[PDB]
């Protein structure tokens, strides 16, 4: 598959740098940000399905699912929400600087809690606290499955998905964790963070665990 390359909006890049380099502690917050988005996307499919029940048939179950993958140092966060089409992947995750991107960078500088990122509607980028490379794998009812990829550089890429498993509907966040952030592949740590900061979530939050049989 041919891949297409795009430059990040100049302030989105700034922000990613202020994230990767400016904030230190409380990096566990990336999880609630990515669970929050998962819920906000599941909300939209559940709303749309009220007047278009057929929207749900491509994936009748509404859930949030986290999968630790120790071997490839990867943490994945899936939902069966509304999904994103190629154009939205492009617009919502790079080319267009969502209103508030610069505002949070300013807030942050004046002395703001990095945990307030979500209230500026930029929570997505908080993932770079624990990861240096990310794959966003989406499937909308109205397009094929695609892969959006950023390595924290200045650009990103979108490629028709012919390599990943078929998600019926929704999105997968394949975070490639930093060597010093691998505690998030642990069942207990994840399970902790989730209970402390994600109590009021309307959807099933499944944790996928792999254990050798003795
Ligand atoms: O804009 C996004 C943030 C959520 C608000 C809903 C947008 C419409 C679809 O959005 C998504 O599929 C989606 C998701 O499922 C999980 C995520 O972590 C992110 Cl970032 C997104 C993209």
């Amino acid at each position: 598959m041919a891949s297409e390359t795009f430059e990040f909006q100049a302030e989105i890049t700034q922000l990613m740098s202020l994230i990767i380099n400016t904030v230190y502690s409380n990096k566990e917050i990336f999880l609630r940000e990515l669970i929050s988005n998962a819920s906000d996307a599941l909300d939209k499919i559940r709303y749309k399905s009220l007047s278009d029940p057929k929207q749900l048939e491509t994936e009748p179950d509404l859930f949030i699912r986290i999968t630790p993958k120790p071997e490839q140092k990867v943490l994945e966060i899936r939902d069966s929400g509304i999904g994103m089409t190629k154009a939205e992947l492009i617009n919502n995750l790079g080319t267009i600087a969502k209103s508030g991107t610069k505002a949070f960078m300013e807030a942050l500088s004046a002395g703001a809690d990095v945990s307030m990122i979500g209230q500026f509607g930029v929570g997505f980028y908080s993932l770079f606290l624990v990861a240096d490379r990310v794959q966003v794998i989406s499937k909308s009812n109205d397009d094929e499955q695609y892969i959006w990829e950023s390595n924290a550089g200045g650009s990103f890429t979108v490629t028709l998905d012919e390599v990943n498993e078929r998600i019926g509907r929704g999105t997968i966040l394949r975070l490639f964790l930093k060597d010093d952030q691998l505690e998030y592949l642990e069942e207990k740590r994840i399970k902790e963070v989730i209970k402390r900061h994600s109590e009021f979530v309307a959807y099933p939050i499944q944790l996928v665990v792999t254990k050798e049989v003795e």
